[PDB]
């Protein structure tokens, strides 16, 4: 800062090429630790195991993005290059004091030891220990990747060490290994459909209340599950989507299919007093959602309606109670406007909730799209991590809400009811689009002044029991 102080002596970039020259064709940063833009991925390394400073954020950022500019495996080897670090070659007057014997080494060794090699090397171990810690999937998926791993934390050597060498082994130990309520969660409710009559369980059967909870339950565990990565790269709408995005993809799918389960219940009731008592249910069912702050549930329900099969139901909708029809429209109202009102509401709340996931995948593909994963050069073009912050900004907003744990006690017919969902049954997507328009077309053909009538399928009460417990 005010006086430059004598540089260390480093190998050359010849037999360690992380001390290559930072320059303007390998290394960029943003305008008190800089920010990094972007570089090779050899100097991404170097700055992720830095021997001035810590980079905390750098490191979680790193680890979170990595796998769309790195492979897991590459990212170790890079690791492992960077802690072998050579000395550089002894001097003339080195080699004099060695041989004489019994002389201390050489002042510049010293510092290189002490300076360099010992906090880069430690730099290292804290980046395999955030590694198996928060993402341990990455070893999962490949066992070869662990078994290197922990091949080569048994050949690191010295005291200095031991006491993080044994910290990620303890880490591995615990993650290969691998319900309580603070205030007695409510009572289930039932309603036509009785405990264990699990072949009986349909929309109109089980209780509105229970099915907001158990739905609500189901999605709060799938939100829960979806890691940062998941979702970076857009990689759960690539090549192996199913192996890098499982989570992500059961919970968009439980969404789609959820949505779709909605339409077929309203469009398969071919009776108008049954369809109208089918749609006010489902009302009732996103009035809970909304009491629970499950999001998720409440823009699945306004999808349905919205769909082009259930909302050119123009007699279905005019037949619905008029306090109901509010409430469904407040809820609409949520999403209008690029969710402008949704987004105010999800601010507000207090947990537990299950926000709409919806949002940040739209935001994420825009932010890839709108986003080159490079930097241009006149040689090797660099990665652009600045790309991948943005990204990782989004994805820590989901993580801000999937530690809420609802107090609800799960039904367990039920939860394997909503789980096994199949509205679809053999048809394609677009098949059963098509099957659902055309279904909507026979119960209220276009330009008919009265929906015709159909004979009622059900000979149970169209009541419902409405959505105050118990
Ligand atoms: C032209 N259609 C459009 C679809 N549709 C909907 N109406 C209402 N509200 C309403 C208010 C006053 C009324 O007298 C009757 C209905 N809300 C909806 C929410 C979602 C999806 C469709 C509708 C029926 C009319």
């Amino acid at each position: 800062l005010y006086f430059q102080e004598q540089p260390l002596r480093l190998p050359s970039p010849e037999v360690y090429r992380f001390v290559v020259k930072d320059s303007e064709e390998n290394i960029v940063f943003e305008d008190g630790i800089p920010i990094i833009k972007g570089g090779t991925v050899v100097k991404l390394i170097e700055r992720l195991t830095y021997h001035m400073y810590a980079d905390p954020n750098f490191v979680r950022t790193f680890l979170t993005t990595y796998r769309s500019f790195c492979k897991p495996q590459e990212l170790l080897s890079l690791l492992i290059e960077r802690f072998e670090i050579p000395e550089p070659e002894p001097t003339d007057a080195d080699k004099l004091a060695i041989e004489k014997g019994e002389q201390p080494i050489s002042a510049d060794l010293k510092r290189f030891r002490k300076e360099y090699v010992q906090p880069v090397q430690l730099r290292i171990l804290n980046v395999f220990r955030h590694w198996v810690e928060h993402h341990f999937y990455d070893f999962e998926r490949d066992l070869e990747l662990l078994e290197r791993l922990e091949s080569f934390i048994s050949s690191v050597r010295g005291k200095a060490m031991k006491k993080w060498v044994e910290s990620i082994a303890k880490i591995i130990r615990r993650k290969k290994q691998a319900i309580t309520f603070e205030s007695p969660p409510p009572p289930i409710e039932w309603h036509i459909s009785k405990p264990g009559q699990f072949e009986t369980f349909d929309l109109m059967t089980l209780h509105p209340i229970e099915i907001a909870r158990q739905l609500t339950l189901l999605e709060s565990d799938l939100y829960r599950k979806v890691q940062p990565s998941e979702l970076v790269g857009s990689v759960w709408t690539k090549e192996d989507k199913e192996i890098n995005s499982p989570n992500l993809l059961k919970m968009i799918r439980h969404t789609t299919n959820l949505t779709l389960w909605f339409e077929k219940c309203i469009v398969e009731a071919e009776n108008f007093e049954e369809r109208v008592a089918v749609l006010s249910r489902i009302i009732e069912i996103l009035q809970v959602f909304q009491d629970l702050n499950n999001f998720n549930g409440v823009l699945e329900i306004v999808s349905a309606v919205n769909s082009v099969s259930v909302y050119r139901l123009d007699h279905t909708f005019e037949a619905l109670q008029e306090r109901k029809r509010k409430i469904l429209d407040e809820a609409v109202e949520l999403s209008q406007d690029h969710f402008k009102k949704y987004l105010v509401k999800l601010k507000s709340i207090n947990p537990p909730c299950v926000p709409f996931f919806g949002i940040y995948l739209t935001n994420i593909l825009k932010t890839e799209e709108g986003n080159n994963d490079f930097l241009k050069k006149k040689g090797k073009d660099l990665i652009n991590f600045s790309k991948r912050r943005k990204v990782a900004e989004i994805t820590g907003e989901i993580q801000q809400y999937q530690n809420q744990p609802y107090c609800l006690r799960i039904e367990p017919d039920m939860r394997r009811f909503f789980e096994n969902l199949n509205p679809m049954g053999s048809a394609s997507e677009k098949e059963f689009t098509d099957y659902l328009f055309n279904k909507s077309l026979e119960i209220e053909p276009r330009n008919c002044k009265q929906p015709p009538r159909f004979p009622r399928k059900s000979t149970f009460s169209l009541k419902s029991p409405g959505i105050r417990p118990n």
